[PDB]
């Protein structure tokens, strides 16, 4: 592994497509190895682009558009922070030569519902939910009954559980089916059955050089789409935690490439049922920026430079909290703030430039004795910061 | 405590007056916290411009240079990482109402090695070792008479043992004065006597609104005006700590203002002397950046920001080695990085735009299970960069 200096004509380049708040900690990682980093987004002033070299505002949706940025910036990686990229564009430029991080079949694969579910279930021959695909309202109707209730719709192209829906009753079919042809591109669905676990896991999975090591698992607590708080280490039984890891290195190494992944299960006695997996750093593992030696975007750096990992620490019982106020603003300020940080207490604000209904500002991270102190250290001074509009 | 959004007209604006690798530390968590970074220094693309909302290029040392960007910018805080900056006009800006960090008195005290001296020496009544101050070079002798031998002689402004010369014998006076006239504002001399000590530390205290903090302290290793390598913890007895966290509390007190300070001393068994204090982040101090919760750069930032400290966690036994190649060039490389990091060992490679002889372009960090450990092990990973240009 060879890296230049950053500005210079050695330099290496890393290309961020998306530059939120994962993406600013990635760009954090490659700045502290010297590493070039140019932001791009949908918008001005996203996060990572306020620690990156340079940025560009582009539609990602825009092939046409990605080809030329990137083309026009020659990057060493690129490196996709979301879902929503044209992804037949970076197999295309893959194909070309560029490194796309993990590569660019994984990035497509993950994008679809289809794809990974099918990959995991029959290819794999991976525990899921049950599930069914359709394409019409009529197959849509029927599969909901092949599935029966209650049961998940998904748009085979949704994320923060968009165009999604929770069905218990026939009643809502009108809505379900529409609000699915709504979300994602706005036309095919998934129909899950509801899976009754005792909890859930992110088990973040780094692919590298040295081969894949796992970070210890990590709970988390869903509400309205989005993380509320996470933690770590979700005690586990080991032969739960032994399944665990089978399913995260099979569904990884299928994938391919190297990079930090965040493999989703569900967790029912000593029992492991896939879900799905992000193709990068995930959300919840923003605890790991208190709870690790190697924070999980570090991991992701490390793995794509093509350095190895070789262990990863874990010190002690640790937790994030979101910080998710719901207000109208192009100019947020945070009050209270004295009240936020502390002994085994830190929090990040993000630097988004504004708000228009419900977002994720920053994070609040803990650690404790114990995992439910650590949890609710975390809650309280996400909390205690008063967001301002 | 409020802090605005970086960027947004409410934005909470750090000046920072150095870019070099401490202050892009500094830089890195003040953008952790939505604060909006310029960075300023006297060559483009230093360090924390990289990731600096803004920079700019100037004479720090001019100090209508000075008030002008202060002018231009209007930052909330200004963050000296070095000695050579116009002190006159931060005390004239402070009084104008800027926030001179940790305060424009601690940094006049300190620019030179007089003001610190006689303030610790004489008005703190703090043990230091004998000393003398010379202007000429037949004062200077009549110092080196006084002191005795050996002593050291040591330009009043200087860092990084530029200019110094240790003294043994008359045979070296006229080359001592010599290579003492080349270091510096290109005049004055400190004479001081050779304290014999069992070791040297750092001591990083943090001066908060909660009060005055320490981390475990820091023993270091120095060659030629350079440390090479840091550890933490350095074990002393428990009544040299005593004194020497007495010592380290008096003195950022007497300087006044919140920030982290790096207080020089040298152990005698159970006896501490005071050195010298950096009123800011120490380079020594970097072996932070893998061995605490809060590295000492996470703390300055909490600490002028007025929030709490609380406490600080301390990971068991580590240390930095520094990268520090000889070479001349506009585009260095790093090779053989993926022998350089691994389990429990890390690097950082700072961006420096080029070199011209001896220059510290990074740092390898690693814990153990002991100093000794440790150490061995973070100067093999610096030996294994492959440094290029
Ligand atoms: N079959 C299933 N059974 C039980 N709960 C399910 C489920 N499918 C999804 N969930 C719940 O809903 C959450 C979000 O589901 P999903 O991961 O499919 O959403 P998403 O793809 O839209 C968002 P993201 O990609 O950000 O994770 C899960 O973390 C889990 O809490
Ligand atoms: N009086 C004294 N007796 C014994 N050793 C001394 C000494 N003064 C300095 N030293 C040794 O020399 C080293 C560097 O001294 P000093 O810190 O004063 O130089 P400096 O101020 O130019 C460097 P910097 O500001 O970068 O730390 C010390 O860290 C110590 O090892
Ligand atoms: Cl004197
Ligand atoms: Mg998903
Ligand atoms: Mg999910
Ligand atoms: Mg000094
Ligand atoms: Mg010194
Ligand atoms: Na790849
Ligand atoms: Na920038
Ligand atoms: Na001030």
């Amino acid at each position: 592994t060879l890296l230049g200096t950053a500005l210079r004509p050695a330099a290496t380049r890393v290309m961020l497509l998306g530059s939120g708040e994962l993406g600013k900690e990635v760009a954090i990682e490659c700045q502290r190895l010297g590493v070039e980093v140019i932001a791009v987004d949908r918008y001005a002033d996203a996060p990572a682009m306020h620690v990156a070299h340079r940025s560009h505002v582009i539609n990602m949706l825009d092939g046409d558009a990605l080809r030329r940025v990137v083309e026009l910036e020659k990057p060493h990686y690129i490196v996709p922070e979301i879902e929503a990229i044209a992804t037949d564009m970076l197999i295309q430029l893959e194909e070309e030569g560029l490194n796309v991080v993990p590569c660019a079949r994984a990035t497509k694969l993950t994008m679809n519902r289809e794809g990974i579910r099918r990959l995991a279930a029959e290819e794999l021959q991976l525990p899921t939910s049950t599930y069914r695909f359709a394409d019409s309202e009529s197959l849509f109707r029927e599969a909901v009954a092949d599935i029966g209730y209650p049961c998940i719709v998904k748009p085979v192209m949704s994320s923060s559980g968009k165009g999604q829906t929770f069905i218990r009753s026939a009643e809502q079919l009108a809505q379900a089916w529409k609000y699915a042809q709504q979300g994602g591109r706005a036309g095919r669905v998934i129909v899950e059955g509801v899976v009754k676990f005792d909890f859930e896991i992110t088990l973040l999975t780094v692919s590298a050089v040295d081969g894949v090591h796992f970070c210890a698992p990590v709970g988390h607590r869903q509400e309205d789409g989005d993380y509320r708080e996470s933690w770590q280490p979700q005690q586990m039984s080991p032969l739960a935690l032994e399944r665990a890891q089978e399913i995260a290195r099979k569904v990884v190494l299928a994938l391919g490439g190297y990079g930090l992944f965040g493999v989703e299960l569900f967790v029912c006695g000593d029992e492991v049922i896939f879900s799905e997996v992000s193709p990068r750093p995930h959300d919840t593992g923003m605890v790991t920026l208190i709870s690790q030696d190697l924070s999980e975007f570090a991991l992701h750096v490390r793995a794509f430079l093509g350095l190895p990992v070789g262990g990863i620490r874990q010190y002690g019982p640790a937790a994030s909290a979101v910080i998710l106020p719901q207000l109208t603003s192009q100019n947020v300020t945070f009050d209270n703030v004295q009240n936020a940080v502390g002994a085994d207490l830190q929090i990040r604000l993000f630097g988004k430039p504004e708000i228009d209904g419900s977002r994720r500002l920053g994070v609040a991270l803990a650690t404790a004795e114990s995992v439910v102190d650590a949890i609710e250290r975390a809650k309280h001074a996400a909390g205690q910061v008063k967001v301002q509009g």
